[PDB]
């Protein structure tokens, strides 16, 4: 699949709006995946241990981890469809080290998507969310086509 230049202007702009709290939209994200689906949490050995939404929100390695992972996303992303490098070593780590089941990451793209809807109601109307959609199932797709060459059925 591929994206237009105009799905790929709605995905950045928004993008460009959680740039501008990368910390605070990473625990908002996690907190959401971890509440919806707690069966993500124990995968995380460093997180596993957090019981509620107010230890997590304090955990100071989960706001640090938050902004790592959406840095890497923001990379992927900005790189508009051109993201073979960088897909590389991001699906060895998760399929050989971690072992996160492509499930896992159409969890955390929902958790993705309603975070910016509640926080940019007003950069991420209807066509605005279908963009970062199409742009996350590309995500998924490639990833998912790479752990099958390492293979990972997960
Ligand atoms: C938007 C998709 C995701 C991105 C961009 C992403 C990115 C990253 C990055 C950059 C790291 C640190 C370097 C590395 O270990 O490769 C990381 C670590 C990790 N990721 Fe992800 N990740 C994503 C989704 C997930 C999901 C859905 C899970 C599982 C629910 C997961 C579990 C892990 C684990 C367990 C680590 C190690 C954390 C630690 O012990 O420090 N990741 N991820």
């Amino acid at each position: 699949m591929v994206l237009s230049e105009g799905e790929w202007q709605l995905v950045l702009h928004v993008w460009a709006k959680v740039e501008a709290d990368v910390a605070g939209h990473g625990q908002d994200i996690f907190i959401r995946l971890f509440k919806s689906h707690p069966e993500t949490l124990e995968k995380f050995d460093r997180f596993k241990h957090l019981k509620t939404e107010a230890e997590m929100k304090a955990s100071e390695d989960l706001k640090k981890h938050g902004v790592t992972v959406l840095t890497a996303l923001g990379a992927i992303l900005k790189k508009k469809g051109h993201h073979e490098a960088e897909l590389k070593p991001l699906a060895q780590s998760h399929a050989t080290k971690h072992k996160i089941p492509i499930k896992y990451l159409e969890f955390i793209s929902e958790a993705i998507i309603h975070v910016l809807h509640s926080r940019h109601p007003g950069n991420f109307g209807a066509d605005a969310q279908g963009a970062m959609n199409k742009a996350l199932e590309l995500f998924r797709k490639d990833i998912a086509a790479k752990y099958k060459e390492l293979g990972y059925q997960g």
